[PDB]
């Protein structure tokens, strides 16, 4: 048993829900929240802007410190990083950002990161901001992801949507 509460279950292993998922980090502080980063961990805007502006920066200024240790990330790669007032780890996962010509193909690397964690919370990657089609990313989602994921789908409108073209 977990604290996750209102899901709708898709799989043996995948739930999903119409929340914020900032909102739903706050009052479940789980052990995963998952970014959707970019290779940079530069938060600026999407689920990232959002995620680090309800840490009061502080995302950020760990961030900073682990690229200037470490160099940028893969595209379809990940970090564990502290999870801040959010949950106790977060995962920042780099999905393909379709917006700057990168192969979708490499969605399905992002999503094997969730494998290294029993349980999860997460954002649908690549969608949004960046650029894919939510539809081809829970598809990808469904088809790689073996451990407990709970999807918290941002948009009511596309939420409605997954869940009525889910198969
Ligand atoms: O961009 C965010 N989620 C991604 C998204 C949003 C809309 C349509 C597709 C994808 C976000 C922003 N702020 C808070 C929580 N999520």
């Amino acid at each position: 048993v977990n604290s996750f509460s209102g899901y709708l279950k898709l799989t043996d292993n995948v739930y999903i829900k119409n929340a914020d998922i900032v909102e739903e980090a706050k009052k479940v502080k789980p052990t995963v929240v998952v970014n959707a980063a970019n290779v940079y961990l530069k938060h600026g805007g999407g689920v990232a802007g959002a995620l680090n502006k309800a840490t009061n920066n502080a995302m950020q200024v760990e961030s900073d410190d682990y690229i200037a240790t470490n160099g940028p990330l893969k595209v379809g790669g990940s970090c564990v990083l502290s999870g801040h007032n959010l949950a106790k780890h977060c995962l920042h996962v780099v999905g393909p950002n379709v917006n700057k010509g990168e192969d979708i193909q490499l969605l399905k690397s992002a999503y094997e990161n969730f494998n290294q964690h029993e349980v999860l919370l997460a954002p649908l990657l690549s969608a949004g901001i960046f650029g894919a089609d939510p539809i081809h990313s829970l598809r990808v989602c469904v088809d790689t992801v073996r451990t407990n994921v709970y999807l918290a789908v941002f948009d009511k409108n596309l939420y409605d949507k997954l869940v009525s073209s889910f198969l």
